[PDB]
């Protein structure tokens, strides 16, 4: 039952360039453990076949069999409904409030990086930082799985490695990207590093970081830079 993503080339038409759509959708193929592969499309320059097959020219697209399905979230929840237990795991959160802690990040993110005048950089930062507080609480609070259960260094602290236990989910598969997308911009453009005092938010980037289905899906730190160049260096 033919698995092909359909994805945003980077600059140099072939390699992952910066989508966290893609990236998204290319973390909950892996996490699922279906056989499939991943084509990169060249926006400015798509094939006849991709041009034929997705007509509308959405990105991503997923082929299944011979059925192409676009929109993110759509596909998302396609794959949960289509590649689902026994062959192959469940991967959607069990506690509600998982799939939106942090949610707003990056919008603030977006409306602080594509922000020009200087006036404004202040106001929009600490939206940024509020938004990952909130986060950092979430990440922070035990969830229900961990009830009373913890050593003398660290009561009332959560331990667990992700968003909804020790186990990727579909939470994360949107968060992360976007995150990801965060630091590397802000990093690059904006002087800003995620303050180390949000040590949820850390020790959940080092989780992330140390699993392939993230690390091996992230683009190019130059090809995040590349693609968000001419909005965020209007700030002067």
């Amino acid at each position: 039952p033919q698995v092909e993503l359909f994805v945003k080339a980077g600059s140099d038409g072939a390699k992952i360039g910066n989508c966290p759509f893609s990236q998204r959708l290319f973390m909950v193929l892996f996490l699922k453990g279906v056989t499939f592969n991943v084509t990169t499309v060249d926006t400015k320059r798509r094939t006849e076949t991709v041009q034929k097959l997705c007509p509308g020219g959405q990105l991503p697209f997923l082929l299944y069999g011979t059925e192409v399905h676009t929109d993110t979230n759509k596909i998302e929840e396609f794959l949960e409904a289509v590649l689902c237990p026994p062959r192959y795991p469940k991967l959607a959160a069990l506690n509600p409030e998982s799939n939106t802690a942090g949610l707003d990040i990056f919008a603030k993110f977006s409306a602080y990086i594509k922000n020009s005048n200087p006036a404004l950089n202040d106001n929009l930062e600490k939206g940024l930082l509020k938004a990952l507080k909130v986060l950092d609480n979430y990440l922070t609070s035990p969830l229900p799985e961990e009830v009373d259960e913890t050593s003398a260094e660290d009561e009332g602290v959560s331990q667990r490695k992700f968003l909804d236990g020790n186990e990727l989910t579909l939470a994360d598969c949107n968060l992360l990207p976007k995150l990801h997308i965060v630091q590397v911009v802000c990093k690059k453009y904006r002087g800003f590093t995620i303050p180390e005092a949000f040590r949820g938010v850390w020790r959940y980037l080092s989780n992330a970081y140390a699993r392939e289905e993230f690390a091996s899906t992230c683009p190019d730190d130059e090809e995040i830079e590349l693609a968000y160049e001419q909005v965020a260096k209007a700030l002067k």
